């Protein structure tokens, strides 16, 4: 399938090579996949998810996303028109208010709960997780998305934003899970993304085309961006049974395209999520 006129980073995503505007991808779509997207709520109703997103739980006195951030995120992953696995099942997990902001104890019960909670779902094809959040060194954090991750779940995580070493926040320094930087349409890593030798891989961030709440669209930039994209490529390999949940972190990596990128110091892996498709 091919859809033309697509957002960069989806473009991007299945190209060897930058500056391209369709996205390539394997009808399949991840279809069979489940992605919990463990951020600021789903719109769920957004025309653009065709149904196939719904809120699973909340922390707060609302399923509601009041802020957008969960929207965005589950757009790139899933979203007809701005997501990479246009066929995946969304599921959302509010641990962030809306104002985008969380206690560590309550992302942590987000992780937890999203262990247990795929036992009850059906996602013949694997699931995947999505966090789009961080902030400093908590080793319950990590403890908390090491046990989701070995729970089955492949867990893709922001490195965060703060052009810093990522090894100083969590979950982005558990090494077991997939810790995604950012770069932007000219193949540089983008200015804010964190860095370092925890980083697995790197996703468009820069400008992401997404849905938002009020069956809107904009485009925003951080790794929280990113993260989506490998997230959704996940389900879509995973869906093809090119990976599974254990291995598709390094499969994405083995996968990747090795080298493209611009500004990456020294001791953080150049590469770049790619769907190696062929049609
Ligand atoms: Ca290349
Ligand atoms: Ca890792």
């Amino acid at each position: 399938a091919a859809q033309t006129n697509a957002p960069w980073g989806l473009a991007r995503i299945s190209s060897t090579s930058p500056g391209t505007s369709t996205y390539y991808y394997d009808e399949s779509a991840g279809q069979g996949s489940c992605v919990y997207v463990i951020d600021t709520g789903i719109e769920a109703s957004h025309p653009e998810f065709e149904g196939r997103a719904q809120m699973v739980k909340t922390y707060y006195y609302s399923s509601r996303d009041g802020n957008g951030h969960g929207t965005h995120c589950a757009g790139t992953v899933g979203s007809r028109t701005y997501g990479v696995a246009k066929k995946t099942q969304l599921f959302g997990v509010k641990v962030l208010d809306d104002n985008g902001s969380g206690q560590y104890s309550t992302i942590i019960a987000g992780m937890d709960f999203v262990a247990s909670d795929k036992n009850n779902r059906n996602c013949p094809k694997g699931v995947v997780a999505s966090l789009s959040l961080g902030g400093g060194y908590s080793s319950s954090v990590n403890s908390a998305a090491a046990r989701l991750q070995s729970s089955g779940v492949m867990v893709a995580v922001a490195a965060g934003n703060n052009n810093a070493d990522a090894r100083n926040y969590s979950p982005a320094s558990e090494p077991s899970v997939c810790t995604v930087g950012a770069s932007d349409r000219y193949d540089r890593r983008s200015s804010f993304s964190n860095y370092g030798s925890v980083l697995d891989i790197f996703g468009p961030g820069t400008d992401i085309l997404s849905t938002w709440i009020g069956g809107s669209t904009r485009s925003i930039s951080g790794t929280s961006m990113a993260t989506p994209h490998v997230a959704g490529l996940a389900a879509y390999l995973m869906t093809l049974g090119k990976t599974t949940a254990a291995s598709a972190c390094r499969y994405i990596a083995d996968t990747a395209n090795k080298g493209d990128l611009s500004n990456i110091p020294f001791g953080t892996v150049n590469l770049l999520a790619y769907n190696n498709y062929q049609a």
